[PDB]
């Protein structure tokens, strides 16, 4: 008995694979996968078989493909031998038979044309799929991947990679069949033994009914499965408790995602994340302003609950003018223990200039553990609107010339806060990064109370249920001089395609 | 054809399981263990069978296990036919027999005696071994559970828990003999993207730097935190100089958790000085920055950072000696209060993190902002050394537990964070004392995890022994404030270290 699977790479929305008789794209990588999956084979003495319609064997320019028996399905070719490593079929049915024969065939895969793929697909002679997910959707399509029937499930997805500012992935299909406890065992019974006082039960594994894609059991590899599977065990093992906005919350303390920043940005794509204001706010901080207006002016609503005249009041900061947040993030990060009077006054000189230190820093004495950058004044406490959620941030120059960030968050709401905190620590150590001359490295954020307000949980299940897309590229338009020269025209999203938008009300 | 486990309770460092006719400790879990594991089986109409020697079925009180069978070896007692679930045979070789049928019979356990486990094994009888290791030592024993064979690879190791103050694990050991699809498909992706691939920047240990590489999905004792921080390192550490003469081999971003309910975080892999640890705590604690008050109790760890040589080199040569500045101690108690010497009074001057800490733990426990920080941009350049663990947060869970979070920036793994872990895992334990709460669980996040090349040798050497129990530590009194605690106030028990390991501090 031997394995048929088909290899494939679609556009990420309407699976389109191809135009006028090519590829509506050009990336190396991907070729190379399908030539590294397409020869793998562990017997010296076969070869694998590559099943593909008439008018594809016509795209490779019909001249063989090494190492390999290439096999095409046409109605008018001739059975000659001419070439001993290419053969013809009538049809699909009868060209599968390679396992009736051919010792020396190993492997076999559907390399397609949609016709052939819609057929091996239809009369179930497919087992798994290869499929790469491309992020290039606005563009015409002539050819499509047929709808995978429901008897697969996906059981890998990769990090998203990038070739000429296009996003892609690598997933894996099977398909579903009939039908050591040991360590399980002992660790069950000591569990029943114990309960809450073994850790483990602390930390219980997400149940399937709220575990994203549960289908993908060991090859969770999407960094985006970092910000996920933190929903889920939440949700699982979150704790009810209520907290000074009278909105409750399920909290675990003490979590952790990464994200990569080489080959793309971690901007989510499970549901429409607006980074029109993400940025807006990153510039915001860095400028070191904290009057929320000129963020309202720039149709920009983030801050306008912690900034209202009732809750300023409530919270002992009648005085204030209606947007004058205090000495927050942006304040701390310029003017560090600078002597906050408000948002009108110019501050230029007072207080420590953190950024200009950390870029300083970065460039002069790169492998310096003291990259260091903080928002956390216990002296100033009292006058924010809001004490500083993400608290402190570490910066990290590798060897090979990379730039990655640390961020302890103290506080973070999973629903809304988070996806905002992920794209602004990306976007700014990108930033840092073409300031001082290096490339994107790695994204780290540790959370400390980890939480989901009451009222997002049936949008968050929402979420849960949509299987995450490629992230897209983030690039820049100019190189600036000034980190604080940055515009919103500057920045360029290549290939965002995220699941619809998912209203969540903020907690005041 | 069927299952043979063997089931036994001995101590940690000598392997005692006995005494004087009874059992050497009084541990209610490791019972309920016991009879979890000989009573667990697939087959309702089957039952499991469990061998002992003649002694244990005395001590045993000779009565029937409920719903197993008991199978006593004795030359001597009366093979009568009486009572149905125990059965006497006259050698080992013969109970063995279990094996050929009875089929009503499905799994076999060798609950022992120093002279049944002794056979079982040396007639490769057994193929598990379930071993619960007690932290108990220094007390008589007169029987012993055998040296395990080196046919038995450890698969799994619990977490350690407590009873009575008494630390104990539970293992497993397995005997030997001689899907890639989604491997295969990473692998390629691998060859095809190199350093681009975020997991090539993450591999995986080899097996030759990573500890007790058996346990492979049971890792659970949580002295592999660490220890597999030290060889993930060890792996893809970049090698990079720094301000020090000593290079190092260092990664960015990682974590490790620690359980503190059921136990105390102490490596036990090598010899950890939790007496200079404490020292530094209470010293920090009272917002002391005077390197000599430290020295005075001979503690020195802050001497190489506290000479004239030092403060000189970094232009602080204008004060005293062992003067370190607004450091830890003085931004807990004094945060942004202005530093003088380490001789002036500053009562009064400054934020009190510590004293707000404790108010709002007990006062606003769900309260999200729990925080203590060292990290002070305008007190940086006044400092013989800049934080290092610069900041962490406290956490009261809804049954009244109390956890900490804390992030490096800089960390040397080989000396630097053992102290850390210990020294937090104290001082989380003292602020749940002192405002009402039980101790909770402790993550520590690092920035630069690092190894100095002056440790490789070392640290490889401490990667070579496998993890014991971790102790417990215990408060010999309740104290008013927390800065009363003294050194005679800690009670560590049960702590059963491999050697010191001797490493160089790099100045
Ligand atoms: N992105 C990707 O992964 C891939 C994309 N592609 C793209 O797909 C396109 C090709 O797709 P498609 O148009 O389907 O062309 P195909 O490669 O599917 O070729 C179809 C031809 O195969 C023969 N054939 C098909 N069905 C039968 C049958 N039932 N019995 C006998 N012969 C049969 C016929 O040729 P004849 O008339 O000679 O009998 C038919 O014209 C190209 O644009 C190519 O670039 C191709 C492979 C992979
Ligand atoms: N920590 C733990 O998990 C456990 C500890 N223990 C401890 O171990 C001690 C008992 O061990 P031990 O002293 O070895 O006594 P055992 O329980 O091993 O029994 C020894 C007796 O078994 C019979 N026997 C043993 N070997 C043979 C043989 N080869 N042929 C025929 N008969 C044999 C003999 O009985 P006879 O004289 O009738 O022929 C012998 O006197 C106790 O102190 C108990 O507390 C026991 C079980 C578990
Ligand atoms: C972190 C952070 C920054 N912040 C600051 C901020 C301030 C107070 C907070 N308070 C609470 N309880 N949770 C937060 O996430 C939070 C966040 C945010 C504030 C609001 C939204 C929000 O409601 N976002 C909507 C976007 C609406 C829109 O952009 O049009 C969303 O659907 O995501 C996101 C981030
Ligand atoms: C973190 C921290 C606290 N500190 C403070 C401190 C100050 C500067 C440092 N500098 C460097 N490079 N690494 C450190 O771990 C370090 C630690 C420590 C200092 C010394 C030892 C140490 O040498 N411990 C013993 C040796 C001394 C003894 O015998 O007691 C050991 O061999 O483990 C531990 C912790
Ligand atoms: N995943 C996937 N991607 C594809 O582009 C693809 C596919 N599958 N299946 C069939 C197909 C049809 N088009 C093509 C085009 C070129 C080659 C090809 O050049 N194969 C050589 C490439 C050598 C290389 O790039 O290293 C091979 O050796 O496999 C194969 C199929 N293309
Ligand atoms: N791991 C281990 N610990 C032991 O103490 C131990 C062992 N294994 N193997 C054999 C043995 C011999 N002594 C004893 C003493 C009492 C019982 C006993 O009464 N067992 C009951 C306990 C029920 C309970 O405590 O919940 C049983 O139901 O099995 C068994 C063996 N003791
Ligand atoms: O950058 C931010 C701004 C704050 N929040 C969330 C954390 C909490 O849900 C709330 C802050 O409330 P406190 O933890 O301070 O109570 O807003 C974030 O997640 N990230
Ligand atoms: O609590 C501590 C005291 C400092 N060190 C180590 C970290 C480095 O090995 C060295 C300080 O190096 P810098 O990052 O400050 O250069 O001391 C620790 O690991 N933990």
């Amino acid at each position: 008995e031997k394995n048929v699977s088909i290899v494939v790479a679609a556009s990420v929305l309407s699976s389109g694979i191809g135009i006028n008789g090519q590829l509506p794209w050009s990336i190396s990588e991907d070729l190379k996968f399908f030539s590294k999956i397409t020869n793998n084979k562990c017997d010296s003495n076969k070869k694998n078989a590559l099943i593909m319609g008439r008018k594809t064997w016509d795209s490779i320019g019909r001249r063989p493909l090494k190492n390999r028996i290439i096999v095409v399905i046409s109605s008018s070719l001739p059975q000659d031998e001419a070439d001993p490593n290419v053969v013809v079929f009538r049809n699909l049915e009868d060209s599968i038979e390679n396992l009736m024969n051919d010792d020396s065939i190993e492997n076999i895969f559907v390399c397609g044309g949609e016709s052939i793929y819609r057929d091996a697909l239809k009369d179930n002679f497919v087992d798994r799929i290869y499929l790469t997910r491309v992020a290039l959707e606005d563009i015409e399509f002539d050819t499509y991947f047929p709808e995978i029937p429901e008897t697969f499930l996906p059981v890998y997805m990769s990090q998203t990679f990038c070739t000429k500012n296009i996003s892609y992935d690598f997933m894996i299909f099977e398909k579903q069949e009939k039908k050591l406890k040991s360590i399980d065992d002992t660790v069950d019974l000591l569990g029943e033994i114990f309960g809450i006082r073994k850790m483990g039960n602390r930390h219980k594994f997400p149940k399937e009914e709220i575990y994203n894609t549960p289908s993908i059991r060991f090859g969770r590899e999407h960094y985006e499965f970092q910000y996920l599977d933190l929903l889920s065990r939440v949700l699982e093992n979150g704790a009810y408790r209520e907290n000074r906005t009278g909105i409750s919350t399920y909290s675990i303390f003490g979590q952790m995602m990464r994200f990569d920043m080489r080959e793309s940005f971690p901007l989510l794509t499970t549901k429409k994340v607006f980074i029109r204001s993400i940025f807006e706010e990153l510039i915001w901080f860095i400028k070191g302003d904290t009057n929320g207006n000129h963020l309202i002016e720039k149709k920009v609503y983030i801050w306008s609950g912690n900034g209202s005249k009732e809750y300023l009041e409530r919270i002992g900061l009648g005085h204030r003018e209606e947007n004058d947040l205090g000495p927050i993030y942006g304040f701390q990060w310029r003017h560090y223990n600078g002597e906050y009077k408000t948002m009108h006054d110019d501050y230029t000189g007072v207080g420590v200039d953190q950024l200009a230190k950390l870029i300083e820093t970065l460039k002069n004495n790169p492998k310096d553990r003291r990259h260091i950058l903080t928002a956390w004044n216990p002296s100033a406490l009292s006058q924010m609107a809001l004490p500083p959620c993400h608290v402190l941030s570490q910066y990290y120059v590798t060897n090979d010339n990379c730039l990655s960030c640390n961020l302890y968050q103290r506080s973070c709401d999973l629903g809304l806060g988070s996806p905002f905190n992920i794209a602004s620590y990306a976007i700014l150590t990108m930033m840092l990064a073409q300031v001082c001359g290096y490339e994107p490295g790695e994204l780290a954020i540790f959370i400390g109370d980890a939480h989901i307000y009451e009222n997002h949980l049936t949008q968050l299940k929402e979420q849960l249920s949509r299987t995450p897309r490629p992230f897209p590229q983030l690039k820049f338009k100019r190189k600036v001089e000034n980190i604080e020269d940055f515009k919103w025209e500057d920045i360029e999203l290549i290939g965002y395609y995220p699941y619809p938008t998912i209203k969540m009300d903020m907690a005041v």
